[PDB]
């Protein structure tokens, strides 16, 4: 059921739009969320697909924190996805703004060869600060299964497009 992507490998597709549009319009088995060790859904991805489910991404995810304690940078666990997936992997990618090793983000990608198809955002992109192209080449060169990617920005997107 995904439509208007570009294919760039035997397994890893991108198309320039926002992943709660997507997630909406495709109802996948798994959405991934840019998450922080907390899941604390603020902003970027996090807060957009929160807010999309009214908050209750955050009420589970706080009933999860308080009996799990919080995630490693580089993991990942599997809630709900509500009204926007059967399934919401939450996946922490190192945040370059905090100085967490950028070698964690192949360990982030790792987690979505556990999903035989997921629609995920680029892992450590946008707010966590890390080089978007750099995270597009990790996706490439770690996940095996099929992965649809998906870029808010379109001036990021052609950059990427244009220099794979
Ligand atoms: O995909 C990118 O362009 C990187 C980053 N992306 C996201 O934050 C992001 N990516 C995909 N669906 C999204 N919905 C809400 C946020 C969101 C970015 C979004 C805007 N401005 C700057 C960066």
């Amino acid at each position: 059921s995904f439509s208007g992507y570009l294919k760039l490998t035997d397994n890893v597709y991108i198309k320039n739009a926002d992943i709660v549009e997507e997630a909406k319009k495709v109802k996948p088995t798994v959405v991934v969320n840019a998450a922080n060790v907390y899941l604390k859904h603020g902003g970027g991805v996090a807060g957009a697909l929160n807010k999309a489910t009214n908050n209750a991404m955050q009420v589970e995810s706080d009933d999860y924190i308080a009996t799990n304690g919080p995630l490693k940078v580089g993991g990942s666990c599997v809630l709900s996805g509500h009204n926007l997936a059967k399934h919401c992997l939450h996946v922490v990618g190192p945040n370059v703004n905090k100085g967490e090793d950028i070698q964690l983000l192949k360990s982030a990608y790792e987690n979505f060869n556990q999903h035989e198809v997921l629609l995920a955002p680029l892992l450590s992109a946008g707010i966590f600060g890390a080089d978007p192209i750099h995270s597009l080449r990790v996706c490439v060169d770690t996940v095996r299964t099929n992965v649809y990617l998906a870029v808010f920005d379109k001036n990021l997107y052609d950059k990427l497009v244009s220099s794979f």
